[PDB]
């Protein structure tokens, strides 16, 4: 009475084939989740989604196989929007999701854990739909993230982590809106404080042998972000192109002091299952010290899936990795390989 | 068919705010649970419950975020009382349970894995309702704990563990009784052998910088408690008294040769949803070698909680830390710093 | 619609006695998965497991206490067979598993992530039931298995893993059997490459001091087995007989250049719930270098079950360890000493 609860998840079998041994081979892994309603009143209404990654491609003396994707409890009061909190999705995402749809790449010239740009811890979010009611398909969103910092030093908190994914007090804000038939246009921006361990940290290099900071020194790491997306008549074409400071991360090494990151994805749908994939990301940047303007990523993508019903499906997927092994890629540990992805995955 | 299985949890979207930096931002959490039964005959009834506790306030790469917190299966005899075995919790908490109802803080003149005074590894629990049936209201129980010991040394055993939360042979027994209207007494009583490495570690002085013994020797610990509840008419007192020997740890370097431990706490509950809270809780420790008596634990602590239904609720919970920095909270690592609490929670 | 989905799992409260003190103490823990099936038409189904362990015998503070036992997701086309993918058994599993039937101990002539012994990592699978309908009870089955290899050297990959659990390329086959009244017969193979740190890791010895060659050498792995079971008129009789070549463990030191492994087990099942059980275990190892033919595994096994119902069961187990305190066992860190289970499991 009163309460919905729905438990999801997959599981997915799934083999990397790849050059770089540290990408290659069984990549078997796992997703189990909760979603919750309550309705409190006829305006009101309670929710809660819990989202864990199990991994299945290590054995049982293994570590750290097991993390938590989402986890937030939240509140919508019908026409004045709804405010949520806990680890949710940075609203940088809800642009750059539109070209997250390939069948097992893409969606990384950015990672989780990456200032606002993905899954974050202590994200306080504000949505609001149809603008109040008053212009339908024209949503936006306010949000705010406090400080995930060091493990000691002036900047720890409770909850400290390696300086790549500390962030500072921050926030962002987002704005999409469907026009006519299927196109939608999105524009985000975010803003954070960095950490001192972000600028103070050194490194070893791959090449030389030496120590040096980590790349990008700045106050504050940004991002600014435009989007496109047509879906219609079994097409989806999306694309979105977002510029960012001291924010996308070189391999291990520090952040890029400026990036252009560029994703562009065409698919179709036959309606006897299969949906062909073709995909083009890069991230080039900038002004790095000693590396200068260098690809951070650069690859090609194409593959299909599968669709038995809702519940099974297969893909392919093929990386075609144009980056070139130089001194940027070896330092930063950037692969430059190409990768086969192949998966049979059960949902529910 | 004949068993009952139920899925239980809750998502917690929380904050705390604090100058202490160990303890300050992100706290979001979840925990997910089962609990069933299984009717055997008419007298006998069979059950098993696990919850567990995971972490979203880290990384995807981060480790240790979750954990169990009970894990039993059990037999219960109709008149005859019921036995369970497993992760379960220490019947000294039959008692002091009853001032563990803050908002958020509260419930920490002890901790978990400490002997029989909360959740614990390898205990045999025997409970008895009304007695036997013949006097409605007057529980009572028996418990054993096996060793649980080091990773190596004399007392090891398979699932070692640090010398804070290892513990030897023990047992507990625990009485309450129902007093005409919602008032209940109750006592409680645990006897264990300690282990080598609690009365044979060392500890470096943050203080001063040389080694020294962890605090407390015996070969026993001990606890006395007594309690006293008023539940009815919206109002909620409760209040548990416990004097313990070499049981009440001293933050991380021992415990402490003799403790008095207090906690009191009156609620009220609105029925539209608001229940403000008051407690006090403080614990004194006695003769700990170089420190004498010092306070362990001091705090007054301020909150409420809004039930928006029995699925949703929110709550500020204010902790109003009046200890001082000193060697001994210094050399203990013990929190002298208020914090604040900021939670919004959906529970299924 | 279409999909069934099965919550599934135990709560086992359990203890050890031991005077081996890694042994000893509590082992309580629980299981959890998931299975399910969508029929996507009248011949094609697929389908997902997942299977979860969970220690419960350890602190909140502890490590590594989950891990997955089972992820695979698969299809099955009617009379042609099935085919699965993931973390799943390998087929030598097929025939063993019909001596893995004591009330706690058993089973292990063999490990997990032991090549295709028993569990394993990136196992793909194709089974076929009735010989594709034609012969009622004759099955075969044939598996395939990828590297799982170090984290660093010639022979990484993604999943890496201490030697003893490596695995190079391998397959396996198996052939089950059903003869007139419940008896049925078993053969099954298999057979892998060995990794670089299988052969070129070395050891220190817990008896010389010295530094040592990981026993085995060798370019193959390899198992043959046979097996029998009689299983009717409340009698439980089965047999396995297994052959190895630098495939079965020598406890953490290596690999047996070849070992002779032999499992015996009688069983009977009262219709009141007892359900008593004797067995046999052997594990012989030959010309291991320096310590030339020594058991490997050795032991008598006595023990009972107590069903309550489908969802309850009590269970004693006792492990007459056989072996005797040597180099070998020394060396190795085998388990000379006996040990008792104690157990009360809640099944759903």
């Amino acid at each position: 009475d009163g309460n919905k609860l729905d438990l999801y998840g997959k599981i997915d079998g799934l083999h990397y084939f790849s050059s770089d041994d540290s990408v290659d081979g069984d990549q078997t892994y796992m997703r189990i989740g909760v979603k919750g309603e309550t309705q409190i009143n006829d305006q009101l209404t309670g929710y809660g989604q819990w989202e864990y990654n199990v991994q299945a491609n290590n054995t049982e003396s293994s570590s750290d196989q097991a993390w938590t994707r989402l986890a937030f409890a939240g509140l919508k009061f019908g026409d004045a929007g709804s405010f949520d909190y806990g680890r949710n999705y940075g609203v940088v995402y809800d642009v750059t999701s539109w070209t997250d749809v390939l069948p097992e790449f893409g969606g990384d010239t950015y990672g989780s854990d990456n200032f606002l740009q993905s899954r974050a811890n202590g994200v306080a979010t504000y949505r609001n739909s149809d603008f109040f009611g008053l212009v339908d398909g024209l949503n936006f969103a306010l949000q705010y993230q406090g400080k995930n910092g060091s493990v000691s030093g002036e900047d720890q908190t409770n909850n400290g982590r390696d300086f790549q994914k500390q962030n500072g007090e921050g926030f962002g804000t987002s704005v999409t809106y469907d026009i006519w038939d299927g196109i939608s246009a999105g524009f985000a921006y975010s803003s954070s404080k960095r950490t001192d361990e972000q600028n103070n940290s050194t490194f070893v290099s791959k090449t030389d042998g030496g120590r040096y900071g980590v790349l990008g020194e700045g106050d504050h790491a940004e991002t600014y972000t435009g989007g496109l997306k047509y879906d219609a008549n079994n097409i989806y074409l999306a694309t979105q192109y977002t510029q960012t400071y001291n924010a996308t991360r070189t391999g291990n090494i520090g952040f890029a002091n400026k990036a252009q990151n560029f994703e562009v994805v065409a698919q179709y749908q036959f309606d006897f299952g299969l949906r062909p994939s073709v995909a083009y990301l890069q991230s080039k940047g900038k002004d790095m010290g000693r590396y200068g303007d260098q690809d951070i990523l650069k690859y090609v993508d194409l593959g299909a899936t599968y669709y038995f019903n809702k519940n099974m499906s297969t893909y392919v997927d093929y990386k075609i990795n144009l980056l070139d092994d130089n001194k940027f890629t070896k330092d930063a540990s950037i692969s430059t390989d190409n990768v086969v992805a192949l998966g049979l995955v059960y949902q529910f």
